[PDB]
């Protein structure tokens, strides 16, 4: 695809993804792969370094990926000094919904008409499957302030939650109109 | 393909894109992905940033596509302050059409040998799919200002409308010769 | 993938890698190959040349890869002067594990959520392969103050480790929660 | 793969891989082919182009490759006067232990972990092959001081020999620990 | 494959080849092909125009190619005025044979290990083929002194040559060793 | 696969499916097709025309697979005079769980080992799909004694029941060990 | 696919299709293409001359297909002199339609959870296939007792109807339990 | 392959898998699958059926298969009269081991470089891949007469069992040399 | 390939293959699979069964195999009561050899134009292979009259063998030459 | 291709190839390869064993093959004790010539129009290809009442000799006009 | 293709093809390659063996093939006792060509509508395909009663002769209408 040039008065032509990091947004689309991942990471890393103090603002639109590489993200978030807000576009499934989760806490946003899944297919063997299983329950359910018996119940099933419903079982804050 | 490159006066050189990008066009050509939505919303984002007060023109030419990804477009255009203008250009078709309809009320334009699509095939499991095809009904019933009952009447076929037919349904307001 | 570009402050625009390689840090993200082995060197030497008195910081996210590219690269950070650190990111297996528990002893990391694996299933003929085999068990029993025997025993195994178990094998140092 | 960049103080932008030419450190990485000769040998006649009495550190990772192209390297690190001293990082094989073999004598070196392979597999007809063939041992006869004898005898077998064992060969002068 | 960039002292950066092209030298490397002759053809016009005193060095390692692009260089090497000297490096087979005969007679150099075979396979239909066979061999029987009964023998075989039989068979004038 | 040939005394040479045909057994194995189930039929149909008053056993092992194909067994099983009995036999998923549970009341088996799923994933535009959804959902509900609501709870997940809990469930009337 | 062999009692050997041609069944399954509709004509053609007086039942199980194709299995039916009924098994949709439909008055069946689907997609420049869908519709509504008007207006939708629907629609006579 | 033929006095003419096949021999030869799965069915079945009172012998070389596939073998052979008696060639894998260890208390045999996988890797979403997983180490367990602890231990690892170890751990009872 | 019917007196109509398996020869052409072991197998079982008392003529020629899948036939041989000559035609390398060694000892076989390998390249883990390697080594140690360090020191080479020198190395006893 | 079907007066139904088997002609087409050759081998036997005082008539029309299969072919028709006749039809090349020179001395023929190649192209490593080189050569020296250092010269070049240049050389006999 | 069986009353069963060669009509249809010569051979041989003294007509639809392949069939008709008579059906160029003009003189017929080419597009080296040339070239030219000369002229166009044409060039001696 084009990725359009904007100019930033200051002039700086960026292309528009760069423009958008400059104003501390970082963007995951797509599938989580390592690739994508270390982007992601390379991105956070950067931001803490030129304002620790400062949110940033990670947009999620992905339908799932790789957990190992959803975890590089997940603890490059919790690792650096700056809050990072999150917010679901389109979608969040399977590790884009963890990740949504994993935002900081009063700041975990989603669009009205979005859709957040917290089935986690996991696809290693049979046993070292499980061990990830149970690790992302046990975040999900303090991420949610819920029981780890409800998410063992509820990430079982690849059922859609609005967002309004995610709301309510604790991925997200905030459900944003305007 | 080869993108053209023009210059500014103001010089500053743009690929076409980008230059007409610095008018507040956005353009959405072919089938709505999860790259070609975020782009979009990409652009609108920044383009609110530059002047909440200036319309935006959403000139869409598309087939259709994925519906997180159109929805990702649909609420950021919602959300963002500035009114999104919307025009159809060829065809406008499924997510297209959807858009389309989606524009700000009083400012939706078709050109006037476009064809505009309703029809949502949406296309998981099977009661998944229906939420959206109600969630995708009523809003389009909303934009329309038709009842419920004539969306899920007319989004069950893959008929075209003129933009003449267009304007009768309600997906657009006027039509431009010039 | 797009590669985001930042702007350093001194202005210099940077890729966003370029960006964090100035501040000392090589990212190893992906099978180990010839061409990335050799890249990872090649900004080893660079940080060197630049300065022989300050860290490197090597981010592994690897799955393993060639035994020989992964010896280029252990050779060059225990060749060149300044002190390479290593950080696991979601992952280091086979010869990112190696890689991992290679970096200078009292400052190898690993992010909480990682998964370390030892295993180095070694895919030439069959007498040439164990003269890896031993001496990638040589090696790994050095940088973990364990028995040969032990190396012997759990790198026939593919489990992987939690960043707590590694920590008591000996592969790394600390774990870093912030 | 993406090629960082990097600094040079004098400011200068380069990838990685020109700022290391800048330092006369040419590399050969993978297959030896057309192309990649070719690239070696622009290299080593515009390092010697600057500066005729400056040596040139090459340094191999690699396989093997054609013969001709590995042909054309040999003879342009005969061919041009400063010394052309020689590297081994991870392996040489086959046409890269060849070009190993043939840097400056008293500067050829290699890393502790590599593994340098004299076997030349020759993969035309059949008494063409056996011209190389006997050509390339006498050459490594030569650079080695070992009789014709002793390389027919080895370059047979495809055995990997250690940095010290190719020392006492006489393929390498030193072994590089720091 | 990596092209590096170089510095040129007047600052001006060039690609390497870019960088040798501006020191005469044109190179040819792998089959001849309508794309890469039409680049040698272009380089050769360019060196003339830029000063029609100075040699042009033009090196070759080609396995051959196409006849009728071999012979836009050969005429364009015989018809531009200064002198085109020729290096055979690894090879010069077929095509690339008689493009390294072809240079100015008494600046014809070789590698002391290249390898020169003056084999012409011609590959039209069975009459258009002798055309070329009839006039290829009364070319090269020219630029090598001999008769055309031994050309028509000779290039009938696919043996190689040294560097040695090629200068008393009469396809170049000297072996280059420094 | 080859396919074994045995003799039966009467002697006559069958395949071994065709042997067991005679003894009225008719195997769906793999998935339902459209050639897979016009076996099936064509089989039903022989066997009735031979002796109406013989039962037909159906063995299952089966996937799943088109609908239509399904529904043409179905009706066939149902429109023939002699009673069909069903046997699962490793699994029978979607239409052979409807295969399955559709043999003749009091008939129905499964061996003990066996993996029975009701799901029903239905993959035609969207509400042609459901008239196909409400049908198999009703026609299962009749199967089983159960409550249209209950099959329209279940028929939503992929789950699997061992054979008691297809018992309990009412698909099948017998488990068999012996 | 395996095709099972019966035995007939007179003893005679055949595969299942054979042995039901016997009965005279002759069976369309799947795609109507030249091939299997020359194998329905030849079948059609061979019953008639073994016994003018008696009927064929043609089984049809099948998507749609190739009008020409579905055309001379059309004329045949209506040129054999012995009636030729029809049985709709699965579905029957396009031409399968056309052809149950086409089948002899008073002995067009369907199994009770068939689906019939009456478009025509048609899909020769742009009248030619108008030619064909005015044919095909006249011969619709002929069959159908119905007004080209209503052909006319429900060929044009893909909506399956039940076995009901068909027969009230006027496509079947009778609808087949027992 | 060509399969050969084979003549049974009695004459019969046979291919050696059906003369063997009257001698109840039944061969599972590679993956398991649906198709050869059912195949091993259909010949213990017919067994059964000529004489409930002989032993079968199932001779095993495959390295694993489907589970649902291997299940249906093994009730087949655990609900047929007549006792199945197993032998290992080769190989037995995973399904292959289960099945082999399967066979009659007392009549398990292997060939002494035969080896003896019973590593079930399981590879469905992640609770249902456990049900079988718990199920087959149960059934081991059992046919074994050792503890569920002891199968939950050793069918984690891919390690194989020489026949000896096999006896020794209960999968086999008897070790055949002549 | 097409293979021909020869006729045997008695008449009885054989293709080629199994008027040979009649006189008690047996093929082994080609890589050894599981099929082509099993088909040996199913022909060794087959002669012993047909008369136990005469010998079996293994014909080989094959560039190796699957080790399990040679073992299954290994161990067949040494099974079974009728002695198992072997001859090498055209080769038998790896697999292969290893099958011509283990022919009853006395008469093993090579035809003077033949050669034989003995090299097992073994290509699972690294510790599993190695089981095979030794294991390997000493069967044919054993068949060889060698010990085995001759064996652990050949095995090891990729070199042909002569009949002569495989007949003094002892994986022969004669070479037929009429 | 069909293979036509005659019939022999004695009835007895044949292919054409096993007709002419029947008359003791065994034909090589095309490539050989190791099935090919065994089927030469397989029916040498044959007619060995039928009639070991009638003369085998080898046709051959191949343009070459593997070595190792074509040397089963050799010795096969070295060993029966029928003289083997051959006649080159089209072509013999490197294995085909070989095999046509090797048939019985004074019974070896070609058709007027054929064209027979000696050359040995040979196609491992680098020594164990000249072992079967000089074994080659040496052997064709044999048959051809030649010197080896004149088979050494021209099975060096891949020139076509007529039959009558083949029989001078002394490859064949005779010519066969009638 | 399906190939009909025709019945032959003495009965015998025969395919179509079977049936014409016990008439000694051989078919050549489609490329001259090595499988469809020796057919082609294999039959003539045949149908000479049943009655020396009756004519076998070939018939030929080709567009050419193998010059080999053709050449075989060329001697074999002209060595066979029988007169071979030829006939062109739809064509004959390039080898189908030659065969065609190659037939028994006086016996060589075409169709009126057929075309025949007998230019030779010969497609090795340069001079092997001119012995080839040449040889064609005179062996046309002795089957036409024609120069060499003129035969060089016209084998050189791929102009299609009517039978007419062919008539008179001497191809073909009568042209067959009824």
């Amino acid at each position: 695809y084009l990725v359009p040039t904007v100019i930033e008065q200051s002039e700086r032509a960026f292309d528009i993804y760069s423009r958008l990091l400059k104003e501390r947004i970082v963007f995951l689309v797509g599938p989580v792969t390592d690739e994508s991942a270390n982007l992601v990471v390379a991105q956070l890393l950067f931001l803490e370094s030129e304002n620790p103090d400062k949110d940033i603002f990670f947009y999620i639109n992905s339908p799932g990926g790789s957990v190992t590489a959803g975890m590089s993200i997940y603890d490059t978030m919790n690792f650096i000094k700056p809050d990072v807000s999150t917010l679901c576009l389109g979608q969040a499934a399977s590790m884009g919904a963890f990740l949504l989760s994993a935002g900081e806490k009063g700041k975990r946003f989603a669009l009205p008409n979005s859709r957040i899944m917290i089935h986690q297919p996991l696809i290693i063997h049979a046993r070292e499957l499980l061990k990830i299983k149970e690790k992302l329950n046990r975040l999900m359910a303090k991420h949610c302030d819920r029981d780890l018996a409800d998410l063992e119940r509820d990430t079982d099933r690849d059922n859609f939650m609005s967002a309004e419903e995610a709301k309510e079982y604790g991925l997200i804050d905030q459900i944003l109109e305007n």
